[PDB]
């Protein structure tokens, strides 16, 4: 039955009658066809060229049962195509393989001028081949002995240029002042002005000093991001040898294959793994083309990060409130039902994988705390970089202002108060008893991001 | 001199009088500011948040000489911003670090609604920290014993679903019929229907069988892409054990850190490394946002791929001719001068690094050969997947057709003939002696992409 | 011309054979300009002045040292007795 020649993709790969199986992997693509290409043919091309098909009929199609393996577009709602992929198409436990199919080539076809992967339904049968986070929210709270509030953090600034000595000095001032954690900037790895061995040594010394002086458990997210998997693992081992509770990795710039290796070793070493999403905005910013972050967040939890940045909504970087509320649920809950209002196109069963800590960071200061607590609740990290070191009196006073603000708003929420309506009043009440908080509120009162 | 508060980014990070140094890393960004944000401020924000700055002044800025480490926008032409980065900002030999700075966070700022990295000037002093390709064009031509023509390849189809036995049957027919090489699809890793150990074994038996019957050297690009670096290295080692000349990696989905690890091991194993750019169109397609592929090509050559896909221009996937000509030079030449007509914003000295084979693949057939040879010349791989297996008489016949087409056009060019004006005649000439070629021309004569 | 990160290669070229030619009866290498692009292939000191001063907690003065004498002949026990006296005394 081999009939050589080109045929429309929709002949074989558009099936509006197909009923998805619980074992199918489902994708929701927002397709902008080339003018003149019908939506059905465009969605069939995506399905075909992300599973089994190519641009012309091949004699070798007779050597297998394509009906058993082909992906199928089974539903179209406007410019949104739903595609189902049989379980057997994917390599167990490999996000890399998911990407190679779902986003490998289908974004560059002339027939599809724009394409955005909006969401993906990971079947339970496939999730069971992934380990998920190595620590999880509950275990991490026990390790830090911190309950009932968000956790305080902050990126050391300037991003680059500080010696290891001056760098650990800022770390010490922050942790001493009330921050639970501090972190290397995503782009601080090992550079002539600040070599990783020096920084790890100096910083862990500052961590122990602040922990001893405050009586509270502290940590620093030592960035092991490096140019090769071997180098990253070497730095994770040094971090563990020094007694660090945490390491940090840029999981998108380093990449998913190496990220899996680091997550494996982090658990073996007893380290908690903070995951920075550097580069994500290259893929997930534009609504017409790319990969939505909620998909990257799912992949992140599947491989197993202990934290991942989720945006602030109200900070210097872009983030939608509704979509962020849905992403927090994808990271923390056992089961997330579909919700069009939040861009959740599918129900997501997490098959018992551990939850991930959301991390809100980027251009936030005290006045944002009511919003942040309203969005995330207690199970999140709030990071104040400039919002800490930019305090009129320096990092220690800035850390105190942010710690007090967060504890005051978290307490108000637990008391049943409306922290958005009474946000200002909650902060002013705490400011009367805290000069550092007052000075911070005066400094950045006029600083806002739409 | 520390004054707390928010300051304009351009006060420190915009310097239109700065003169770039030969040791500076230079970026060309096409910026779409948030409406109302001046171009100078947007460009300065990109510079500040990709180097040393943040959203508010910090007391710790006094602890280092930011003038020595800060990036600076030194030139703006309309919506293109040129930014210079001092050499000391970057970790030696780490593309991962380059990305963490240059594309880490600056694509997700509210103040910059779209941003595209158009080009990057890698300084010689930083290039000398990278190994480049392990094999290179010249050494590879010696290993295959092929000179004076493009090399023939082809992806096995259907992408997925073939058993290892049937998969190697298609491979043998292609190689027996005239293809120099065949390759696993980017998304074929190890799956229930086709496990990698089986495929590697079956395929290498087919490769040896075709090499003995043809008397020409053959290869198959065995995909080691996997969910972790360790697993990829394990599959590379098995490919070498079997005597394969090649392995293949999806260097963007696997990621740059694991890419470096596989490149290191490939050289140690004596393997040639084909690199598939799966996922590139997610962020190199749209002209308003992302990273142009020419930047990805430079990074690819620095880490050290032996080939990388470059597009076909005339095939099923999008690609501009002028931009592809420049990228081909970037992959193959020792020095590439700037050229506005091709989007080459900077001169690029390659500091003696070995060159990379361009690979043209995707929806091409015999009628495209005149264009392909005209674009790329002899130093390139042309891959015919569907264009081989879709032949009316099967893969071996298709391979003969494509092989005869490429050799006839390559011969015409070496004779001085204008292969674009006489492209059709050159192919009809060969068709009169090659029924396989004639059959292929009739089948796909009416199949064109814009 | 030079292998990255190899002082050994520098010497093999610059001072390998050219000091023993009949045509050049004496030759002295007075200085050498190491270009930045070649320097970036070398790691440099592992500690450095500043880090080392932090490890010893000594600032604002030269540091004191001293070779144990006699050069050779001291037992390990007596050798460490001299060391202790020196360090105890201010070195
Ligand atoms: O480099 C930066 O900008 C930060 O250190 C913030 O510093 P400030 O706290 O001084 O703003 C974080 O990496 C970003 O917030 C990441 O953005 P996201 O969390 O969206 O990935
Ligand atoms: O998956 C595919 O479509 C291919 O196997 C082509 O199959 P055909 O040869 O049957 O078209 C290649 O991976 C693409 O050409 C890659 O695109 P690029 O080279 O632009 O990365
Ligand atoms: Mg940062
Ligand atoms: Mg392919």
């Amino acid at each position: 039955q081999y009939e050589a020649g080109v045929r429309p993709y929709r002949e074989t790969y558009y099936d509006p009658d197909y009923e998805p199986k619980d074992t199918d992997l489902l994708c929701a693509f927002r397709i902008t066809p080339k003018p003149g290409v019908p939506m059905e043919e465009a969605a069939a091309a995506v399905a075909a060229e992300s599973s089994t098909g190519t641009w012309t009929e091949v004699w070798s199609n007779q050597l297998t049962d394509l009906e058993r393996y082909k992906a199928r577009c089974y539903r179209i709602e406007g410019d949104v195509a739903y595609i189902a992929y049989p379980l057997d198409l994917f390599e167990e436990g490999s996000i890399v393989n998911i990407m190679s199919s779902i986003v490998g080539n289908v974004f560059g076809f002339k027939a599809v001028q724009a394409l955005r992967l909006e969401d993906m339904r990971i079947p339970v049968a496939y999730l069971k081949t992934f380990p998920g986070p190595p620590t999880g929210i509950e275990v991490e709270r026990d390790r830090l002995n911190v309950y009932g509030r968000p956790l305080l953090g902050g990126t050391i600034k300037p991003k680059l240029g500080l010696s290891a000595k001056e760098y650990a000095r800022v770390v010490y001032e922050c942790l001493r002042g009330g921050l639970d954690t501090t972190k290397d900037d995503e782009n601080l790895n090992s550079q002539p002005f600040n070599r990783w061995r020096d920084r790890f040594l100096y910083v862990m010394e500052a961590v122990r000093k602040a922990e001893a002086e405050t009586g509270e458990r502290k940590g620093h997210w030592l960035n092991v991001t490096a140019g090769s998997t071997e180098e990253m693992l070497k730095r994770a081992e040094f971090a563990a040898e020094l007694g660090s509770r945490y390491i940090m990795v840029d999981f998108l710039t380093a990449g998913f294959a190496a990220f899996a290796s680091v997550r494996r070793r982090a658990e073996e070493l007893g380290l908690m793994l903070h995951c920075h999403r550097a580069m994500h905005a290259v893929f997930d910013r534009q609504p017409n083309h790319g990969i939505h972050f909620r998909v990257l967040a799912k992949w992140l939890r599947m491989v197993g990060g202990d934290h991942v940045h989720t945006g602030t909504v109200v900070g210097k970087l872009e983030g939608d409130r509704a979509e962020t509320l849905g992403i927090a649920d994808l990271l923390r809950e056992d089961y997330v039902p579909a919700d069009p209002g939040r861009g959740l196109f599918f129900d997501q069963d997490w098959a018992g994988l551990k939850p991930v800590f959301p991390v809100a960071s980027g251009g936030i200061h005290v006045w944002h705390v009511p919003d942040l607590v309203s969005i995330f609740g207690n199970d999140a990290f709030f990071l104040f970089g400039g919002g800490t070191h930019g305090h009129p009196r320096g990092s220690r006073a800035g850390a105190t202002a942010n710690r007090v603000a967060v504890e005051a708003v978290a307490a108000a929420r637990t008391e049943g108060r409306d922290i958005l309506a009474e946000g200002r009043e909650i902060l002013e009440e705490a400011a009367r008893s805290c000069p550092e908080l007052r000075e911070a509120m005066e400094l950045w009162g006029d600083v806002k991001f739409e």
